[PDB]
């Protein structure tokens, strides 16, 4: 199953098809490589009706649509429109010779009768007018013309990044696994030895596959981390294609937008200084090299706009003007915000209704905007569905599904359903998430339809889910149950033979307390671009502590973790040696005009992190009440490394608009292989170390509080993943803040908690 790409709930529209029961995908597979009445290009596999659909189309000749219990399965030779070597098991849709001239099609026996056709190589592929190399010839893939004084001719086609690598292997395919040095390559999906934040989950279209050397983060060219426990990660030696490499678009000698598709020759600034080479370090040393920017055209001293400048700009000759822009003559997308509410939004029936912000999805996944046709081409557009409130990345119903849903940013799955619970305007019968675990009484559909039992094989016949295949499961009677961790939750097969199974709704049982970083006030969710943070919506960040002098003053932050447990930085209390100089403040929005019944409590005990760190534990002298307004923070797992670009809140109310209140900032996070670039931390930062910030467009000062907390969402609650500490680095201009990363503090907390 290496030779094809899958997509979990996608279906396309065949005329050229063959249905037959299947007991699984390899099952499946093999039909298709059997190739009995036509050359199957891609299966459809139905786990729960053990269907096997074979197809002669894929998603470049046949219309996607979404689908309940199905996984696409596409072979990749039939995708891919570039070649390797000679071309030989090319199978694109080139239909033009390298001199512009259409091809002939090989089953037509005029202007050319030809040598090479269906009928005498049927294994050839030799399919409409597409170039093809049936022959073996060491020139590539070619067609005959249409021309009647020219035979047939060679074609251009792109070579595939499987051999060799384009520009800086971004879009390396390849399955060389080692390092320059000879050390192995750790998994992706692997955070053992080397914890990191390039999870191929949270990076699905960045081809993030087995332990193969990529180029996710803009690196000279492609890497890898090593299994070797002291050296992180390693450059890997790829070879270089001779080839042209993909095409950039169409180029202009004269200014469009922003500049990035300029070509021309002008080698002068703004005020008239003479151009420095891209190939030169003198008067200016810069990574603006054509080594770091190969299919970026950085050739002679010509003005260009490699990394998204406002014009096309240049180094200049003059060593007391660093760079300026070019003044060319005229000629005449970005991830949405994490606007998921963790106060989880509801819907009412069948969610149609349902306009809230939420963007995630039952197991986690982000959804793709309903303008992008990037990883699913669709038509659940705002044109074709004017009154679905098709805007943003949000969870929607436009074609009436049981519930609302989006299509996911995840390539190899197409929709998912969302992480809403029905509105509520026997109380135990209830699930947990997707209700795998479930054993209630339910056995009633979203259309009322009566379940079929388990164990019956009539309307619908089964070999998988009966109480003898799946005993763990709990299948009895007719009870509505989630054996196959389905996305939608519990089901059951239907008594209508002409649905297979449908949908039980299953209401979440309720949390018996307040649980771990989830905010009973919705955050004001401050916008990244904002000047200073914004003013947090009281009560929004329960967690947050504020730690007093004993004269009364707010001094430094700090994190309720556990109803006894206070987490801060060691800088805060570097001036006095005793727990009893100390109060903790819970429950506040104002700084020095505390509200009425916010929580003061005395500090008992302090704990200095062992290995000298800026982190530390507060005991409390009597234990916390958790309330609406005071909730601790949930502590994530033992080295957990945060996904890079990752969106996250600092919180405090710091040194000073809104004097004196809780203040909120948004700040991604970096992945510390690309903070500790020469250009940037240059390898100051280590694992027990967090960056958070721009590395561009600097505020040039000490947020929030020291001690401080630094919160990331993930599905449906905020996980403290950073403490604010000042001497680590503060956010400067186009330099990151460092923050200690909690999660490898986690075990230390944890026996401290236990044992204390
Ligand atoms: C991508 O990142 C940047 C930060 O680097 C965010 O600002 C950006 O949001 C958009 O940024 C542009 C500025 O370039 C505008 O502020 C934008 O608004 C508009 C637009 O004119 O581009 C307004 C328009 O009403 C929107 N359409 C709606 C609401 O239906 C469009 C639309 O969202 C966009 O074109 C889709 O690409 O945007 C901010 O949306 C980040 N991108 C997103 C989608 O948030
Ligand atoms: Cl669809
Ligand atoms: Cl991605
Ligand atoms: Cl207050
Ligand atoms: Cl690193
Ligand atoms: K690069």
């Amino acid at each position: 199953l290496d030779d094809y790409v899958n997509t979990q709930g996608a279906s396309l529209f065949s005329v050229t098809k063959k249905q037959l029961g299947a007991g699984s995908i390899e099952e499946c597979a093999a039909k298709c490589e059997e190739d009995e009445e036509f050359t199957c290009r891609a299966f459809q596999y139905h786990s729960k009706e053990q269907q096997c659909v074979i197809m002669a189309e894929n998603r470049k000749s046949s219309i996607i649509i979404r689908m309940r219990d199905v996984v696409l399965f596409e072979k990749k030779v039939y995708l891919s429109e570039c070649k390797t070597g000679n071309g030989k098991n090319y199978r694109g849709t080139m239909s033009k010779t390298k001199n512009g001239i259409t091809c002939q099609k090989w089953s037509s026996t005029s202007p050319h009768r030809p040598r090479f056709s269906p009928a005498t190589h049927p294994s050839e592929g030799l399919e409409e007018n597409y170039c093809r190399n049936p022959d073996n010839d060491p020139q590539g893939p070619w067609c005959y013309t249409t021309d009647p004084e020219k035979r047939y001719d060679y074609c251009d086609i792109l070579e595939c990044e499987e051999e060799c690598m384009h520009c800086s292997g971004e879009n390396y395919d390849g399955k060389i696994s080692k390092t320059m040095s000879g050390l192995e390559c750790q998994a992706w999906d692997s955070q053992s030895p080397h914890a990191h934040g390039y999870i191929p989950s949270k990076f699905p279209n960045k081809n993030l596959k087995k332990n193969y050397c990529r180029n996710p983060d803009r690196e000279l060219r492609p890497w890898c981390f090593t299994t070797d426990p002291n050296k992180r990660w390693e450059l890997c030696d790829i070879p270089r294609c001779t080839t042209p490499p993909p095409s950039s678009g169409p180029t202009y000698q004269c200014l469009k937008g922003t500049g990035e598709n300029y070509r021309g020759n002008v080698a002068v600034t703004v005020s008239g200084h003479t151009c420095q080479h891209w190939s030169a370090q003198t008067p200016h040393t810069h990574n603006r090299t054509p080594e770091n920017f190969p299919c970026k055209n950085l050739d002679e001293n010509y003005c260009r706009n490699p990394d998204g400048k406002r014009a096309p700009w240049c180094h200049t000759t003059n060593s007391q003007v660093r760079w300026e822009y070019c003044k060319i003559p005229s000629c005449d997308p970005t991830a949405p915000p994490e606007l998921t509410p963790v106060v989880q939004d509801c819907y009412h029936g069948d969610g149609q209704s349902y306009r809230g912000t939420s963007s995630t999805t039952t197991t986690g996944k982000k959804c793709q905007s309903w303008s992008s046709m990037t990883p699913h081409r669709h038509q659940k557009t705002p044109e074709n569905y004017p009154n679905a409130g098709l805007t943003m990345n949000y969870c929607r119903n436009p074609d009436a599904d049981k519930g609302p849903w989006c299509f996911t940013t995840d390539p190899s799955v197409r929709w998912e359903y969302c992480n809403l619970k029905k509105c509520s305007g026997s109380e135990e019968d209830c699930m947990f998430g997707n209700g795998k675990g479930y054993r209630g009484k339910r056995a009633t559909t979203v259309t009322g339809t009566p379940c079929q039992d388990w164990a019956a094989q009539e309307p619908h016949r089964h070999s998988i889910f009966t109480p003898e295949t799946n005993p763990r499961a709990g299948l009895e009677k007719n009870y509505c149950r989630n054996p196959d961790g389905d996305v939608g939750g519990p089901w059951c097969y239907t008594t209508n033979p002409r649905k297979l199974y449908d949908y039980c709704d299953v209401p979440q049982c309720a949390a018996p307390s307040f649980d771990c970083g989830k905010p009973q006030v919705e955050p004001k969710k401050c916008p990244g671009r904002v000047v200073g943070g914004c003013v947090a919506h009281p009560h929004s960040w329960p967690w947050q502590v504020s730690l007093r002098t004993r004269f009364g003053m707010h001094f430094c932050g700090g994190t309720l973790i556990s109803p006894e447990w206070v987490l801060t930085a060691a800088h805060c209390l570097e001036k006095s040696p005793r727990p009893s100089s100390y109060k903790v403040i819970l429950g506040a929005h104002q700084e020095v005009n505390l509200e009425p019944h916010v929580q003061e409590i005395e500090v008992s005990r302090l704990f200095l992190e062992p290995t000298r760190k800026d982190i530390a534990l507060l005991k409390l002298s009597s234990p916390a009440v958790i309330t609406d307004k005071v909730i601790p923070a949930c502590l994530p797992s033992p080295n957990y490394v945060v996904a890079d670009r990752t969106e996250c809140f600092i919180t405090g109310w710091g040194e000073t608009f809104g004097a004196g209140l809780l203040k909120e900032a948004q700040l991604p996070v970096i992945e510390n292989k690309v903070c500790n670039r020469y250009e940037f931390l240059n390898g100051r930062v280590q694992s027990t170390e967090l960056c958070a910030g721009h590395l561009a467009g600097g505020t040039d000062s000490c947020q929030g509080d020291s001690g401080g907390p630094l919160v990331c969402f993930e599905k449906d609650k905020y996980i403290l993943q950073g403490v604010t500490s000042w001497g680590l680095g503060c956010a400067r201009p186009n330099k990151p803040g460092v923050y200690v990363r909690v999660s490898r503090f986690v075990t230390w907390i944890e026996g401290v908690m236990r044992n204390n």
